[PDB]
Order: C-alpha cells, then structure tokens, then sequence
C-alpha cells in the first residue's frame, strides 16, 4: 500500500489492541501520541530507498508464482526467494520482539511488523505477474499509471477522500465500525483463525494466501485485455473498493491480534 493504506491499517490496529499492548508499543517507539502506530507505519517504505535499507526491499512482498486469474496460490519456499520476503520478515521481526523487546533491534522490528502486515494484505504484494503488476500500464482517471500503483494508492486515496493522517484516521474509524457492528462483524470472528505466535511463517502465509485469492477473484478477473484498455477509475474501482476495504480492515484487525500476542510475551 501507499502511505494512506499503511496509516489506515495502523489506526485500525490501535483501536483493537489491549492497553498493555499499546504501552508495549509506545515504549518501544518512544511515542505516546494517539498516532503511535500510524506515525511509523510508512517508515519501511522510506528505509528501503536508502543505501542502508536497500536489503529490505523484498520484505514488502511474496511474489506468488501462480497463473491468475485462472489459478491463484502462494507457496513459501517456491515464492519467497533468495533475498527474503514479507513472510520471512514477519518471522524474523516477530521473533526479535518475542526475544528482545527492550533491545536495540526492537524499534525497527516493530516498525517492520506494522508495515508488512499491511503489505501482506495488498493482493499485488502477493503476486509475481509483471513485477506484482508494476509492469502493467493502465489508465486511471484519464492518466497513465500502473496496476500496482492504483491498488497501492489511487484507489484507496479516492475511497478515503485524500491522503493525510487525519483522512487515514477517519477512514480507519469507518472500517473499525464495520468490524465492530457493520458488514464485517460476523466474518471478523474468523479472521484470526489459525493465528499462532509460535508459527509466524504459517500465520503470515494464511494471510498472504487469503489476500492472494483476490488476485484471481478481483484484481485480474476481467482479463488483461480489459485492464490494459479500460479506464480503471470506473466500474473496476467500484468492484475493487469492497475488496481493498475489507483487506485493509483484515490487515488492521490481524495486526492488533498479532501485537497483542507479541506484547503478552509467551
Ligand atoms: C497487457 O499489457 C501487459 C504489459 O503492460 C502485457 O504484458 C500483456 O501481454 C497485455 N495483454 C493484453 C491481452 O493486452
Ligand atoms: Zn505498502
Ligand atoms: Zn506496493
Ligand atoms: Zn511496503
């Protein structure tokens, strides 16, 4: 996701964590604001463009070697790769926070976890096709961009009505209410099924697999002919909105559950 997506995921999670989890995080981050997670939720996207953080670029995705829209699926060993991936990063950074939450590596670990749980839920961060769709040029609202970009940024920013922290907060609030009492409030009871703080690979793969099914059902189900030739800010946006909204909600909720586990220090 772009910044708005990551901040919305972070604010959602802030709404569901226990108060000891909040303190646990605020202490690591040195931030006692009511935006403590949101404020660090984009950091990994900065860090990967620095010389020192270049090595972390692959941690944003798992390039699923599947065949969408006909066939979707993710496999850790097949798809992660030689330089690591979202899944291996969640394992490594989760275990740092389980082993040394007060150590020097915990600050970046937590920043990573907040960001990457977000990324795992962007379906094109779980998809190899044309560099996760970065190679698929498309027209969005009369302007040229790419398919990955409109999922990261154009479409969420349109649905949220902007891109500022306060817009992310308002968006998070809307989605959090969907989880509590609205359209997600039944389904959400099963969004943490299979979660296991002692198996970060398996837990994060479930989330990645889940998000990846939407490559076939939604991202690409019209076919590349349509996608390459149609302005995607029309009916494509309308079809995609419920899906990216639910995924951002799942990301927030799952992030909170995972942070509550880490803070509980098993
Ligand atoms: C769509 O465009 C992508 C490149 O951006 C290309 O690889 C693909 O072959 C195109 N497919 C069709 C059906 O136009
Ligand atoms: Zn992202
Ligand atoms: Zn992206
Ligand atoms: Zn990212």
């Amino acid at each position: 996701w772009g910044n708005l997506g990551h901040e919305t995921v972070a604010y959602i999670a802030q709404s569901f964590v226990a108060s000891s989890t909040e303190s646990f995080c605020q202490n690591i981050l040195g931030d006692d604001s009511t935006s403590y997670l949101a404020n660090v939720a984009t950091w990994a996207d900065t860090y990967k463009y620095t010389d020192a953080g270049e090595f972390s670029k692959p941690y944003h995705f798992i390039d699923a070697q599947d065949n969408p829209p006909q066939s979707c699926g993710v496999d850790y060993d097949r798809d992660c790769g030689s330089a690591g991936c979202s899944i291996s990063a969640i394992q490594n950074y989760t275990n740092i926070l389980l082993e040394s939450p007060n150590g020097s590596e915990a600050l970046n670990a937590l920043k990573f976890v907040v960001h990457i749980i977000g990324d795992i839920h962007q379906p094109l961060h779980d998809e190899n096709l044309e560099a996760g769709g970065n190679g698929i040029d498309v027209t969005y609202d009369g302007e040229t961009t790419n398919l990955h970009h409109i999922w990261d940024t154009n479409m969420p920013e349109e649905a949220a009505g902007g891109y500022s922290l306060s817009v992310a907060k308002t968006y998070a609030d809307l989605l959090t209410e969907r989880i509590k009492t609205g359209t997600y409030s039944s389904k959400k009871d099963s969004w943490t099924d299979g979660i296991d703080i002692k198996d970060p690979v398996s837990t994060s793969m479930i989330w990645a697999a889940d998000a990846n099914t939407y490559v076939c059902s939604t991202v690409l189900d019209d076919g590349l002919a349509y996608i390459n030739s149609t302005d995607l800010s029309g009916e494509y946006y309308d079809k995609s909105q419920p899906v990216f909204e639910e995924l951002i909600a799942k990301a927030g909720y799952r992030l909170a559950a995972w942070l509550d586990l880490i803070a509980s220090q098993p």
